[PDB]
């Protein structure tokens, strides 16, 4: 049976969960990588059944979402040596161990073997609520460290543990290509680098492992992280539902099925791409009223 | 049960056929639209089992094979010279409008539309030496044809229905050899894919995309100018994936593009070319 | 002194004029190609000094010739347009004819400008456009650029330069810019690349296109499309300047100068930066 | 008379120097920011008239260039408070002071007044010789701090000290948009962020200061930096000279004159842009033989 590691799921409200669901539709088992400060919170809501409501696969619990494992993961660190004394001291990291990208890499591979799929649905900006102009070297590089370099780290450590013909997917946002005031802290710069890095990784992973990698430029989803920004997320959504060529409402599962498709053998000739999943809003010049 | 009309198949060596195959895999019934000057030959091949080897997916279910000339929007457009032409006389209802009426009357609303046709008489000429008539014909048969298909079919299409066409990267990067305004036609078709996505999306909740395919030894590709053998070899040498590109590779992306699983994708140019388009140039 | 041929000026309220003006600042002489059905009126208003207002800085106009970019050479003109009152007074107006006429009188020129479009169904949506309307938009607005280059480039100086004007509805959906015009503009930008390859290798001639913002030109005024677009550009572009005919003109002048001799095949945005925005910034 | 501050320059073999030259012929006065480690040498080269021939502009001989001033500048530091101790006690800096970004900006405003023009021609990355996949987070983030964030810091520190309608330009390279093996260390990512940043900065500089920013995507130049990587640069120059639509050799003043134009009021309505000065190589699909 096939497996996909989904780095960056903190609850059932994000894109990673939506991706997990659609992979369930085609019988691949999911391993989540959870950011440590919310790892217990999560494994708790999962034990109690708060997500059973969300593990329904359209045929209503005749088919379940197979969560093979859940692990602590801080893609901010590539291996143990990188971990600083203080984060080892933190009350949220005391309990937990083996959570560097290499740690979870090795762990999964030592137990489950080679896997086929790999998802990167995480990101973080310290100063996301600052304009790129008012952003500091530290915040900027933090955004980029957490949101861009993290994909590279994942590939480096995972892709030698993956099946030939395997596939990697990440999420991005169009602020990398067109100015969205409000998407700040160098998050636009991070996405811009992610997109570029997707191509360059496609070449190395393609030639070395025959592995594919693509990124989905998603439309606005009211996830937890999204919510953070005086409701920048509500505006992007009402702007989208109003002016997209497709007046539908965007679901996590819309991105979910495109990821599932990108992760399958059905797209074995597509690599290095930014595929837009935003109800066609990227094609528009502006509001059509 | 879902139906797709595939305009632009004349044998089993091109992309239309590969898309048909992949659509059969998910139980989609296929109607072929066939250029009349090649129609009776294609039907004979079919009838005598030449394509049987190539029908194996069990086997592809061809619901119908109709004559279609994507240069004619309706009956009145058809000149007498072709109405009197050896290869059209016995054939009727081959306007874009007439086959859309035909198909609609015989089967009702369809859900999927495939455009996989192109034509340009001066593709041997550099753009620079291409004539106004060559250039315009290339754009008439390869770009306008797409708008007309949509204009005539999309009244007769199920909401949430989907349209895909084929393109080539010659539109965005200079490929010498790809002439007669074919590079211009592909360009217009990519832009047109956008604009139709707005009108088709708002009006009928219909999606339209285009696949930028890599090189494939189709009969058309072969008729160009040794050129395609060079493009195939260059692709298999320098793509990120060194796999060999198959019609079914484009086929499965089209199928995905023609299904509700991509119901938030529209107006897009998708590259199915083994990653070739991301490279700067040769890596040796 | 260097010469620039500018096709697509029927008045002074457009981009072609702005390009002339800015070129005049550089001591480059200028030839106008004019759509015959307005050549008689243009020459008159130029007679009466009606244009002396805008000509000043002085714009030295070498010649004004009737040019119909619908016809590539003499034999393409059909019986009917020959027998039309709009043209009657005028001959030698095919792309080839004015190219020969210009070379015979002046020799090789250094600069070429394409600033003309037309389509007869620009009023209809792309989906509502017909084959003949669509193909007309493309013939006039797009192929013509290739016909100019084919005919003028053998008569140009090694190191010569060509520019045309385009609009962003080729890359992003602009309802209102219909009739296959978005379509013609998409071709034009692509063609700018392929042309750059051939012209560059064959004659060392560069070619670029400018993607310009809204201007209240004559042609723009028949669509209230352009009024809407100017308000939108002035409200949401990164720069608040009102866009000037001569802003495009000044980038043009640059592109036609040896100061840009490493730039070719490009689409250059001269639109106060508007292209770069996701949407209205309120 | 207008003044331009040119960041990355150190020997007249590069593009910073080429921009200097072409601004010169427009009678603009030029100031050099120079990386401290190479600063003493550059001034000893210059005051001994070694670049005396490179300062010549038609008419020749001659009509020379005249450098208003030359400062030390480490664009990897935003303000004094940043510059650490190890570096305070480094053989190259114990001899220099006021080289932080804000330090040099303040020094210039004080002494010269507001300036019209700003040029970013600086870049650096410790691990460029590594493929993106094999690149560490430190090397990667270094590439991006020095090569990209610099553009932002400069802009943050100079914008209030700049004339209304002032212009800024940086240099990029197509490896950000198409895979260029050999361009490792996260430089490709750096340039992608840079290009994206150019757009975002154009929004903020344009609204708040009526200030323009563009970047130039240049073709290969046998500069000192490009020399470092079995000659990546010789291959790239040859490739370009063979296959570009225009067969000429590309000179630092080719980019210099495009920059001078972008830095002048002739490009009044051009901002946010990536402009290609590469003899058209960017447009070709591949080798046309
Ligand atoms: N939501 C949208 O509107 C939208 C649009 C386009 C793209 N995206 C992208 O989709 C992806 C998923 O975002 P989402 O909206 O589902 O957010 P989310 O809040 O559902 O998921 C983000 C998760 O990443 C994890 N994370 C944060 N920092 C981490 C770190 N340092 N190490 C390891 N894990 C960390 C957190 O556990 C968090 O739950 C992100 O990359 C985002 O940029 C989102
Ligand atoms: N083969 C490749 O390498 C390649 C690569 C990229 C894109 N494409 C595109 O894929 C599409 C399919 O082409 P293909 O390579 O399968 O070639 P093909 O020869 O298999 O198919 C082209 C079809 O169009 C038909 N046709 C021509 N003129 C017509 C008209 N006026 N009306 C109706 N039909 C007409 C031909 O009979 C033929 O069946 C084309 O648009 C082509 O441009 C092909
Ligand atoms: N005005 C704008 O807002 C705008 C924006 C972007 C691009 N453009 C482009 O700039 C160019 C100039 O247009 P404009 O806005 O200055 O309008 P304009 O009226 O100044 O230019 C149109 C010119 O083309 C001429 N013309 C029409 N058909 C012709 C033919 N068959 N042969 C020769 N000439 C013909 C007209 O007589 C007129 O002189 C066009 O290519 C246009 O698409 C304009
Ligand atoms: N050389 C090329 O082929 C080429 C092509 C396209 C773009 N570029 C870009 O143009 C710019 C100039 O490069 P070049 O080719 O002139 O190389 P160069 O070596 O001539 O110039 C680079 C300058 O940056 C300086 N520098 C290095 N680290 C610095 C730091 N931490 N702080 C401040 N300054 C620092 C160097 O000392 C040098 O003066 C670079 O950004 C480069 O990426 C170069
Ligand atoms: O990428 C996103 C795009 C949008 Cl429209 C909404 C939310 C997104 O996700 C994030 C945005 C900023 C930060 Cl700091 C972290 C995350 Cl996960
Ligand atoms: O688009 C194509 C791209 C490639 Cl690489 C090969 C063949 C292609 O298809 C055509 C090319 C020219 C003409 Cl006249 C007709 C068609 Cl169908
Ligand atoms: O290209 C243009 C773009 C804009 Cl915003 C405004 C006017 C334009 O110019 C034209 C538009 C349509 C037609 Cl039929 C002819 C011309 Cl000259
Ligand atoms: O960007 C460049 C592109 C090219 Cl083709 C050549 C040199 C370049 O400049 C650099 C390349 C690498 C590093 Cl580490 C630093 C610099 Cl300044």
């Amino acid at each position: 049976n096939e497996i996909c590691f989904i780095a960056g799921v903190g609850d059932s409200n994000g894109y990673g969960w939506g991706i997990a669901k659609e992979l369930s539709k085609r019988n691949v088992k999911v391993i989540f990588g959870v950011w440590p400060p919310v790892y217990n919170i999560f494994i708790k809501n999962l034990e109690s059944g708060k997500f059973d409501k969300d593990m329904i696969i359209n045929n209503d619990n005749s088919k379940r979402m197979q969560i093979l494992d859940v692990l602590p993961l801080d893609a901010g660190f590539d291996n143990y040596d990188d971990i600083d004394e203080d984060t080892k001291n933190n009350k949220r990291y005391n309990n937990l161990k083996n959570y560097s990208i290499e740690e979870v890499a090795n762990l999964i591979y030592n137990k489950y073997g080679k896997i086929s799929m790999l998802v990167h649905s995480l990101a973080n900006g310290r100063e996301v609520q600052k304009s790129l102009l008012d952003t500091s070297r530290d915040g900027y590089l933090d955004a980029i460290s957490k949101s861009s370099y993290s994909l590279i780290s994942l590939c480096k450590h995972f892709c030698k543990f993956m099946n030939s013909g395997g596939s990697v997917v990440s999420l991005t946002y169009q602020a990398s290509q067109k100015v969205v005031p409000g998407y700040g802290g160098g998050m636009s710069s991070a996405k811009a680098a992610l997109e570029s890095d997707t191509r360059v990784l496609a070449y190395y992973l393609g030639r070395k492992y025959n592995i594919r990698i693509n990124t989905i430029s998603a439309g606005p989803l009211k996830s937890r992280a999204a919510t953070a920004i005086y409701s920048f997320i509500d505006y992007a959504i009402d702007y989208s539902e109003k002016y997209a060529p497709l007046k539908k409402k965007l679901l996590s599962t819309d991105v979910g099925s495109v990821a599932s498709f990108l992760l399958s053998k059905e797209s074995s000739a597509v690599t290095g791409q930014t595929i837009y999943v935003d109800n066609g809003l990227n094609i528009m010049f502006g509001p059509d009223d």
